[PDB]
C-alpha cells in the first residue's frame, strides 16, 4: 500500500496526502526520542553552521569517544566509521588481522551489513549450516572463510570449536537477533559464546548496532553482564545522522570512509549520547512503554481470538500473526508465522493510521514519543484491522 | 592542528588561531565551509523527519536532478558512502555480465571494500590495502598502471571475455592529479564496448568538480556506470552509483531524506549556475599562475596539474602516472615546507601526492594571501 513521506515529528508521519499515519518502525532503530527531536537537531544544524567537515582532528572527537566509553562498559577506544557495514567489516579485519586467522563464525538470520564477507541470504534462506550469498554478483569465494550455525544451539556450536577453535579468529552475533524477528540469546548462550571464544584465542564481536543504547545505557552487554572483545554501534549512537563506530578495550584494540567521523556526525553523537546520559531513568520509562505496547497488543489479539507470537526486549519487539495451527531461532518462528495474511494485516492497519513493516520478521521500535495515549489509540487502529481480517 | 570551526575557507584552531584551507575536506566544498544555502536546506529537514526510511517526495526530486546535469545517468541508486555505491556497481556488473574480474589502475582508490582495496614491484601486482582481509579478497581484481594504453590492450586481447568491469577515477585524484593521456578513456570505452564489460567511471571526486556534469562531460566519454559522491552532497555524507535504463537492468542510511535534501540544495544550485564552472576555472587559473610565480622566484621546481579547481603541487628533487610523479617529488622537503605554510596560516596536505581542492570562496584576495604566506614559507626552507 503506497505511502510518500512529506514530514515526520513525535511518532507521526504525514504521507502526501496530509494524512497522519503513527509509526511503529521508526525508521528501524535510531529515533529512541521519535523524529524530529530538537535537542538533537539544534546540535547537529548548530555544526552545520560552524563546519560540518573538514577532514581534520576536532575537539568533538575527544568527546564523541569519552561518552560512548562511559555508557559502553566494554569500550575504551574507538573507530568511528560511516555505517554499521563499515564498522563490522573493520572491525572483523581487526579480528582477523589479530588472530592471524581468517574464519568467522555468523549465526542464521544475523545480519551485519553488506559488505563481502558476511552478506548472506537470511530470511531468503536448506540447513542453518549453509553460507549462501546474500546478493548477486559477490565474488565466489566471498564466503569462502564464513560459517555459519543456527542461533541457540549450544551442541552446534561446541561442536564447531572443538573442531576448529583453532582457526576462528571471530564470532560475531547479535546479541538479541533483532533483524528475523526479536530472538533474545538462551540462557547461558552468551557466556558459553565468551568462554569458548576467549579459550580458543578468537575474538568476541558483538555487532549492537541495534541493540545498542536501546536494551540498555550499555546495550546487551550490560543487560545480559557479558563483555565482547569487540562492540559495533550505531543507529541510536548518532540518533539517525549516519555514523557508527566499534570498539573495545585498549588490548583489543592494539593494531577509513572519508565520511568516517566528520564533525555533524560527532556532534550529533555528542548530542543524543549526551542526552541520554542525562535521563538516569530513561530504560526504566522505556521499559513502561515497551510492556504497556505488549499487553495491549496481547489484549487486542486475544479478544479477537488471533493467534499471536510477540517477543520484547525493551522498546524492541517482534509481533508476528500465526497460522491457525518458544522458538528459539529464525526457522522455528517463521514456520509458526502466517506471512500472507500479516501483510493483509499491515494494509488494513495502515488505511487505520498505524504503519509498521509488513514482513511479520521486521520488528518495531518504539521511542518515548509513543505515550500511553498513543499505544491506546494504536490498540483501536489495530482492533478494527483485524476485525476486518 | 586541531579544528575548533570553519567557514568559508577558513579553518580555526583551538587556539583560535586562523587558517587558510586550500585541502578542503578532501573534495565536497565547491563552495566553501558552512554554505548556509545547503545547512539551511539540511536543518530544515531535521525539523521535518530526517530519516523513516519510507519512500520521500525528494527520491524523485534527487534522482531528476542527477539524471538532468549527468548525462550518462538516468536512474540512480543512493548508498551511504562512495565506497558503498563502488561495491554495489561492482556487483551489478558482475551480475550482469555474468563474469567476475573487475580491472583498476595503479593509485586510483574506489573506497575500502574487500575486492577493490589495493595498497596505494610494479604497477601489475596486487597488493591488498588493509591487513585482515580474506586471501581470494583480490583474487578477481586485476591492476594495470594508469595512461598505459599498450598494456591496456594486451589485457583486453587475452582476456577481454572475462572481464566484467573497468573501473577508473577518469582523471586520477588521489595520487596527484593526472588526467587521463589524450585518447585514453575513448580506448577504454571501445575495449569494454567491444568486450561486453562494463566501463565505470569513479566520479566521486570529479563529479560536479571538474564540469557540471564531470569528466564524463569534460572529456566526451560516457562510462557505462557512474560512481558519484562529495561534492554531490555538499559534505554531507551520501552518494550514489546510476547509468542509463539498460545498464541498470542498501546500508541503512542510504537515501535517507536529510542525505537527498542536501543534494536537492547542492544539486539545485549548481544547477541554478551555468557559469559556475567558467568561474572555477578562472580561481584555479589564477592560484596555479600565482603559486607557479612564487616557486620561480624562489628558483624552487615545482610539479603542477590542475584540472579546474583540482589540483597537487609538489616540490621536486610530464609524468603519465604514479610512478613517474614520486620518482621527481621531493617528499621529505614537501613536507617540511607543508610545517612552514601551516605556522605561516595555510593548510595543505603534508603529503605532495594529495591534492588541493579550491572553492568559489578561494577569492583572488584569498589566493594573494596565499602567495604572501608561500613565499614566507619558501623563504625559510
Ligand atoms: C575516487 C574516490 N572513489 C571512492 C572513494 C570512497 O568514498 P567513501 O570514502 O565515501 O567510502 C573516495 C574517497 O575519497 C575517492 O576519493
Ligand atoms: C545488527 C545490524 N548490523 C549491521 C547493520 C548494517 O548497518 P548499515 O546499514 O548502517 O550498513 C544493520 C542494519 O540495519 C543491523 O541491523
Amino acid at each position: 500500500l503506497p505511502l510518500v513521506v512529506r514530514s515526520a515529528g513525535g511518532c507521526l508521519l504525514r504521507d502526501v496526502e496530509d494524512g497522519e499515519i503513527i509509526d511503529l518502525n521508526m525508521g528501524y532503530g535510531p529515533h529512541l526520542f521519535g523524529y524530529a527531536d530538537r535537542e538533537v537537531l539544534d546540535a547537529v544544524a548548530d555544526q552545520f553552521a560552524k563546519g560540518h567537515m573538514t577532514g581534520l582532528p576536532h575537539e568533538l572527537d575527544a568527546r564523541a569517544g569519552a561518552l560512548i566509553a562511559e555508557l559502553v562498559p566494554g569500550v575504551e577506544q574507538v573507530r568511528f566509521a560511516n555505517s554499521g557495514t563499515e564498522a563490522v567489516a573493520s572491525a572483523l579485519r581487526l579480528a582477523r588481522a589479530t588472530t592471524g586467522r581468517t574464519l568467522v563464525v555468523t549465526f542464521e538470520g544475523h545480519y551485519h551489513g553488506w559488505s563481502e564477507t558476511v552478506l548472506r541470504a537470511g530470511k531468503t534462506a536448506t540447513r542453518p549450516t549453509d553460507v549462501v550469498p546474500g546478493a548477486l554478483g559477490m565474488i565466489p569465494e566471498a564466503l569462502a572463510h564464513t560459517v555459519q550455525l543456527g542461533w541457540n544451539d549450544p551442541d552446534a556450536l561446541r561442536e564447531l570449536f572443538a573442531r576448529d577453535g583453532d582457526r576462528i579468529a571471530a564470532v560475531i552475533v547479535e546479541p538479541v537477533l533483532a533483524n528475523a524477528g526479536v530472538i533474545p540469546p538462551a540462557p547461558g548462550f552468551l557466556q558459553l559464546l565468551r568462554e569458548l571464544t576467549g579459550r580458543s584465542g578468537a575474538m568476541l564481536v558483538f555487532d549492537e548496532v541495534i541493540t545498542g543504547f536501546r536494551v540498555a545505557r550499555g546495550g546487551a552487554q550490560e543487560r545480559y553482564g557479558v563483555e565482547p572483545d569487540l562492540t559495533v554501534l550505531s543507529k541510536v549512537m548518532g540518533g539517525g545522522f549516519p555514523v557508527a563506530a566499534f570498539g573495545g578495550r585498549r588490548h583489543a584494540m592494539r593494531m577509513a570512509g572519508v565520511y568516517a567521523g566528520n564533525h555533524a556526525a560527532l556532534r550529533a553523537v555528542v548530542a543524543m549520547l549526551g542526552k541520554i546520559r542525562s535521563l538516569p531513568d530513561l530504560y526504566e520509562r522505556l521499559e513502561d512503554t515497551g510492556q504497556y505496547m505488549e499487553d495491549t497488543v496481547r489484549e487486542v489479539f486475544a479478544t479477537e481470538k488471533r493467534p499471536v507470537h510477540i517477543n520484547r526486549v525493551g522498546t524492541l519487539m517482534s509481533v508476528a500473526l500465526l497460522k491457525g495451527s518458544e522458538p528459539r531461532d529464525l526457522r522455528q518462528l517463521a514456520a509458526l508465522v502466517d506471512f500472507p495474511r500479516h501483510r493483509r494485516l499491515q494494509t488494513l492497519a495502515q488505511k487505520e493510521g498505524v504503519y509498521f513493516h509488513p514482513n511479520a520478521l521486521e520488528p518495531w521500535f518504539l521511542s518515548t514519543a509513543h505515550t500511553r495515549d498513543v499505544i491506546d489509540k494504536v490498540a483501536g487502529a489495530l482492533q478494527r484491522s483485524l476485525v476486518g481480517l
